[PDB]
């Protein structure tokens, strides 16, 4: 189609602000469709050497075609700014619901964990590592299905070299894998570590490695220093213990553990129908 331009849209509220981006709700005049438009200032990203992150985000998102990811519909630019046209995730961040509710029940924990597993299976099947999986980056659409976002720090592993490890230091402390801290590289299994953290957080309210700053958190991660609260659903506890494993080759779902089949077969997921999650009605959180 014709390249879109800013005047093709009526811009509305700011949906959120990043350190070098702003996301604005926009209605396309010719169609009445709503998009979340992520806008970046060229001078700002050139100055702060963020151009690689912007090109990474476009390149990775352009490869994705799955219901559990924010879709990139279009991009355009003017003299001052870059624009990403994204699907609008009307119900915002998963983190919001964790804070409000405190502790998901077992059915809700199972359902949302299954959608994240499904999404990661797709992503890893394409040879892509997210590297910053966290509840702030798991948005929710109008139907309360997940919409994973934030791919500027993701990595497309090279099939040509059978690349397994990536060397950029990226992520968020609470969810960073021990291999990134100690071996200075991430792999697909690093996302499975983050998954373990997120499952724990859905039930416990807070993620497992807790401290008031990053260095203290890093020290706990490499020691596997965490504990479960009382009443933590037993099969979920078992799953988390099989994800929060220091050796990245021993995490359920990783390539060396023979992939997503054994993970999806975990007893915590016994009642899950994997084939069509995005067409199932999500369980009510309250
Ligand atoms: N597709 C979307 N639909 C609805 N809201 C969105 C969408 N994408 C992002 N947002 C909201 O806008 C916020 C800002 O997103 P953006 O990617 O610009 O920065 P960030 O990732 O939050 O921050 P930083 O880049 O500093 O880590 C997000 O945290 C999220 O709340
Ligand atoms: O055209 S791209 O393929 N590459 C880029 N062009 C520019 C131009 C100026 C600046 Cl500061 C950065 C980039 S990076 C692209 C990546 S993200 C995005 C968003 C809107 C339009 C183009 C692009």
């Amino acid at each position: 189609p014709r390249k879109k331009r800013p005047e093709d849209f009526k811009f509305g509220k700011i949906l959120g602000e990043g350190s070098f981006s702003t996301v604005v709700l926009a209605r396309e005049l010719a169609t009445s469709r709503e998009y979340a438009i992520k806008i970046l200032e060229k001078r700002h990203i050139i100055k702060e050497n963020k151009v690689p992150y912007v090109t990474r985000e476009r390149d990775v998102m352009s490869r994705l075609d799955h219901p559990f990811f924010v879709k990139l519909y279009f991009t355009f630019q003017d003299d001052e700014k870059l624009y990403f046209g994204l699907s609008y995730a009307k119900n915002g961040e998963l983190l919001k619901y964790i804070r409000k509710i405190g502790s998901f029940d077992e059915t809700c924990t199972r359902f949302y964990t299954a959608e994240i597993v499904s999404a990661l299976e797709y992503l890893h099947g394409k040879g892509i590592i997210h590297r910053d999986l966290k509840p702030e980056n798991i948005l929710l659409n109008e139907d309360m299905h997940i919409q994973i976002t934030d791919f500027g720090t993701a990595k497309v592993l090279s099939p040509e070299s059978k690349q397994a490890r990536a060397n950029s230091f990226v992520g968020t402390a609470q969810y960073v894998s021990p291999e990134l801290l100690t071996e200075k590289s991430a792999c697909k299994s690093s996302d499975l570590w983050a998954l373990g953290c997120i499952i724990y957080q859905l039930v416990a309210g807070l993620p497992p490695f807790r401290a008031g700053n990053e260095g203290l958190i890093f020290a706990k991660i490499i020691k596997l220093e965490y504990d479960f609260p009382e009443k933590f659903f037993p099969k979920a506890r078992d799953l988390v213990e099989k994800l929060l494993v220091l050796d990245a080759t021993k995490r359920l779902g990783c390539e060396e553990m023979e992939g997503y089949g054994p993970l999806k077969a975990h007893p915590f997921f016994e009642s899950v129908t994997w084939e069509n999650l995005h067409q199932q009605t999500p369980p009510k959180l309250t």
